[PDB]
């Protein structure tokens, strides 16, 4: 086909019309992932050198596009993403992705392209990921964010925006601290996600792409929130993240198109073990339509929805019981604040009968995580149950039995 050498070769050949129609043969063969050779290792470095050295200096306007997906697709090498990785490569990249507080119009398959460049770079080289937090990229990105709903930009580029969002803020401790703490990170992305639901009549279902966008908000959400909140929050602040756990509780009560909607909710599950739990008390203020599940005078389908998904994922865990703990943690929190959902899950739960642990009930599966290796899930599955029991020492040990309700009464002391 159109190996790497050749396209050297080619541009080792003055002429550009050559290398232009090298590099879109180039493109057209290798843009899938199964054309990678380790045979072709080192006429793709050498390829790369040759290109990088023209970005820096600057890509010509025509046939723009053909030349940052040679680049996206070498980028995708961990051998040739050092030779990117440099202050004006990414400074190049990021004027063209439009991020560099440069300009003070777009092609979006410019746009679109570069960002994909800049998601390799940053995803896999400790110096991409300094130089970018240096280039103070977060910066426009959080802005081009916040004019979703202004500037109507495509799913594409909307989706590598946010995803160059989630890959700095997980890998540069002080990009996810000056996203929350002087981007108005929170609010900015709560905004993006109620657009990206259409949430003022409640939210059924959610399509393919705007599943796919909100999973990454929730993503960068819970970058930005996972240690960062003191839960002794202001006044205005306690508004802003119940406003925000109001639309997990449509993410909670809605369905993705495909089968996202397992991975949808665990994320929403995992944003909500984020918040101040006194802002979780709006998981419970779901108004009674009828059409529900009713509890002493309270809506339960929240808690039901979450019991199911407590029960759904703790089938498929096997070693991995760590993603059980956000939702436990909810639900026992619900529980406190709340006393027809204490009632009703202790119903659901713990339902009086008549060998605590044996079994394929709930409650026998809630019971062995009290005996495991990770000291989280055992106390946050002990302290749910514990609760449940209405906090009774004597009732707790009943249903647990004593052989395992020992480490609880032990560490609470």
């Amino acid at each position: 086909g159109m190996e790497p050498r050749a396209v050297a070769d080619a541009l080792e050949t003055g002429e550009e019309d050559a290398v232009t129609e090298a590099l879109r043969s180039f493109n057209r063969e290798h843009s899938q992932s199964f054309t990678f050779d380790d045979a072709q290792q080192e006429d793709r470095k050498r390829l790369a050198k040759l290109l990088v050295s023209v970005l820096e200096q600057g890509l010509s306007p025509k046939h723009r596009v053909t030349w940052l997906q040679t680049i996206r697709i070498l980028s995708r090498d961990r051998s040739c993403l050092d030779s990117f990785a440099s202050r004006q490569s990414l400074h190049a990249l990021a004027c063209y992705a439009d991020i560099a507080i440069s300009e003070e119009p777009p092609d979006m398959d410019v746009l679109l392209e570069s960002l994909k460049c800049l998601c390799n770079l940053v995803l896999s080289s400790p110096t991409a990921q300094m130089l970018a937090a240096e280039a103070r990229l977060v910066v426009r990105l959080a802005e081009r964010v916040g004019l979703y709903r202004k500037r109507s930009y495509p799913h594409e580029v909307q989706f590598f925006d946010l995803r160059l969002l989630f890959l700095l803020t997980a890998l540069r401790t002080d990009v996810r601290q000056q996203l929350f703490q002087e981007l108005h990170g929170v609010r900015l992305l709560t905004d993006a996600l109620e657009l990206t639901l259409g949430v003022a009549n409640p939210l059924v279902i959610l399509p393919a792409q705007e599943t796919e966008r909100a999973m990454e908000i929730l993503k960068v959400l819970f970058n930005i929130t996972f240690d960062s909140v003191k839960r002794e929050v202001d006044e205005e602040d306690a508004a802003l993240y119940r406003y925000l756990g109001t639309l997990l509780r449509h993410c909670v009560m809605a369905d993705a198109a495909g089968d996202r909607t397992e991975e949808f909710h665990g994320h929403t599950v995992n944003l909500l073990g984020n918040l101040p739990l006194k802002c979780l008390d709006v998981l419970l203020a779901l108004e009674l339509h009828e059409g529900s599940l009713e509890f002493m005078g309270v809506n339960m389908d929240v808690i039901n929805a979450l019991l199911a998904f407590l029960e759904k994922r703790l089938h498929q865990t096997h070693r991995l019981k760590e993603c059980v703990a956000p939702v436990l943690s909810v639900l026992t929190e619900c529980a406190r604040m709340h006393r027809p959902a204490r009632k009703f899950l202790k119903a659901q739960v713990l339902p009086p009968l008549r060998r605590p642990e044996v079994g394929d009930l709930l409650r026998n599966k809630l019971v062995r995580l009290m005996t495991h290796l990770d000291t989280d899930v055992k106390r946050v599955a002990a302290e749910f149950l514990f609760v449940l029991c209405s906090e009774s020492v004597p009732r707790f040990i009943k249903y647990t039995g004593y052989g395992n309700a020992a480490g609880l009464l032990a560490a609470r002391g």
